[PDB]
């Protein structure tokens, strides 16, 4: 099989890519492009051939049960010899990670953009009809929730076609012509998500800061959980007009409440009792590079600052064997190592033997990093 | 007790930190400030007071055997309370870090900048007495080998004076006043470590790479593992000079030994000293650790050339942890649910044309990830 590249573009989807190349090399669709793709990886041996999908929505790594390293190794053998030209194909699909949220939101990535797992759309994919006929390709951003308007134009995406039926480009082409009535879809203002639209896009909106692809959407699930709802825009542009003031005006009614609605003492309080919701809701998003992550690395210093004042009652927090594992990235294992010598002044691991400022300034002395450390936010 | 700040150095060593201090408000060296400041923080009741050294060679927080974090402790205090606008303390210090370099060296870290820990200087630190008096203060990077010359006056770095008598800002003040002769001492040119000084600070010096702070510092500990002696700064600028062909230039002769030295060849067998000494030196930001991602662009388009040898290479279970960066019960989930295919842990079944197709699918993350080296 020799097949010839199309256009490249490193803002093209995975299932927009598939249909490029049927659509240059002469082939009807796309299911029967990827019928003669599992008939080329049969005849050169391969160890997953078996495992190839010919259908279009299961042609991501994540759809992949246990067959996800066949399948990139078929998408790697794909892009050596298939054509005149290596593409990157590996760098526009969806790979599965281990990489979690806090507290337990996984996550997923595709080649230099860390995507929440919780955020990635199954049920139906918006498009434009716009895009796909000046551009002539799809957009990445269309398989995730948040990316709610197009980015550059001021309008949404679309869903349901003018006569009751929806339009999704990976089943019907990539042209924007609806399944029922054959008729280019028709469009159905704001500010609010077109600052977000175009902040998700990866680019740049005031206040909204400077960050990397994957830290931009760091802010996503962290401000739903804020609401405690779906993701609210507007409010999203309030709350960094006032930054770092607005979360210095949400850690000022965290610890206020929790020590009026404290039920033990405030020698028995501990550190998930006091500020369970704030310090366990940004430690890895999705990593603790706090030079990225700047919700922890504020965070960080309206704790570090107020630690022995009011005769050091955040600095006392009890703590666990186990959250003492969560603030140092490390394991139980080295806190194990450190009851023995005594590096750590005390095993239980539930038993709540430790305090806050003791961890806290153990991080600053024996546990920093390049990334997770003091000298960045300051 | 109550004091002032002098002018601020992005630059100033800790123990240059503790006599700017206290030559400026009135006392009589440096021993005189470290008795005064323990007895302080027993007045306020801090914990480790009774750890708080009144020796200056011993004020950085790694030569604390447990109370390390109390000794961070201790300056986390007198930042906030004993000045008027705080200093910059805990900036300067040389704290611990638990970052493994390859194979086993530890680390230290100042601030945002990781060292490693066999290159600390602690016999005698060397020093630039024009720095001694025009700048006054001491610079960090006296601390550690690896910077022999001084990389702002093209001068060498002083450790013995003219009369036999070495020479010491931790007991010999900021002025540059010796001991047995009490005079100015008299000064002891190159390029070769001048353009790597000028580099090790953090400016931009070609032809060494832009690196950060923390990866330029993790190459000098790579290098003197190649050439397994001591540290020629001639070769190490001229290593870097015929980039990428120069450090191709022993990787196509790495494989060449240990090729003559096919099936039951090993990834340890054949590429293992460029590939196990290289992982984590300090980290794995493709971005900035260049040294893996070059060789992986290598082996990249190696994988399946001369039959496949680079995919017939043999890696265990331990090993594929280094690699993959993740811990022992991931890899055994694994082979449960058969995503890599072939327990003993130390079992050769698992080959190099079956690892790297698995990262690119399942283990990819912002920094050791393909998305560098494309
Ligand atoms: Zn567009
Ligand atoms: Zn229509
Ligand atoms: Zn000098
Ligand atoms: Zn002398």
């Amino acid at each position: 099989m020799f097949l010839q590249r199309p256009k490249p573009y490193s803002d093209e989807s995975l299932e927009s890519f598939f249909i490029r190349v049927a659509n240059k090399n002469g082939y009807g669709d796309v299911h029967r492009f990827l019928e003669a793709t599992k008939r080329f990886l049969q005849d050169i041996d391969h160890n997953g051939y078996q495992t190839f999908p010919t259908d279009i929505t299961r042609i991501n790594p994540y759809s992949a049960k246990n067959s996800s390293s066949a399948r990139t190794a078929s998408f790697l053998k794909l892009a050596q010899l298939t054509f005149n030209e290596p593409p990157e194909l590996l760098g526009l699909a969806i790979n599965r990670t281990n990489m979690k949220y806090s507290p337990s939101t996984s996550a997923v990535v595709r080649g230099a953009e860390v995507f929440p797992r919780s955020l990635l759309r199954t049920h139906s994919i918006p498009c434009c009809p716009l895009c796909l006929r000046e551009n002539g390709y799809a957009s990445y951003l269309w398989h995730f929730q948040g990316y709610e308007y197009c980015h550059s134009h001021n309008v949404p995406l679309i869903t349901t076609c003018s006569c009751g039926k929806e339009f999704d480009y990976r089943v019907s082409g990539l042209k924007g012509i609806c399944c029922k009535c054959k008729e280019p879809i028709t469009l159905t203002g704001h500010e609010a998500a077109c600052t977000v639209s175009n902040w998700l896009a990866g680019h740049e909106s005031k206040p909204l800061p400077n960050l990397p692809k994957s830290y931009r959407w760091g802010l996503v699930h962290w401000w739903m959980g804020i609401k405690d709802s779906e993701f609210d825009h507007f409010s999203f542009v309030q709350f960094f007009s006032n930054w770092p003031r607005s979360f210095h005006s949400i850690i000022e009614d965290e610890v206020e409440f929790n020590l009026e609605h404290a039920v033990v003492s405030t020698s028995e309080l501990r550190l998930k009792d006091l500020l369970g919701r704030l310090f366990f809701g940004s430690i890895r998003l999705p990593e603790r590079n706090l030079q990225h992550n700047i919700i922890l690395g504020e965070l960080l210093c309206y704790l570090e600052n107020r630690l022995w004042q009011d005769k050091g009652l955040i600095a006392n927090l009890k703590m666990n064997a186990l959250e003492a594992t969560v603030m140092l990235n490390c394991s139980l294992d080295q806190i194990a190592s450190m009851v023995e010598q005594r590096i750590l002044k005390p095993l239980d691991v539930t038993d709540y033997l430790f305090h806050f400022g003791d961890i806290f300034c153990l991080w600053l002395a024996e546990f920093q990093s390049d990334e997770f450390n003091r000298s960045f936010y300051v």
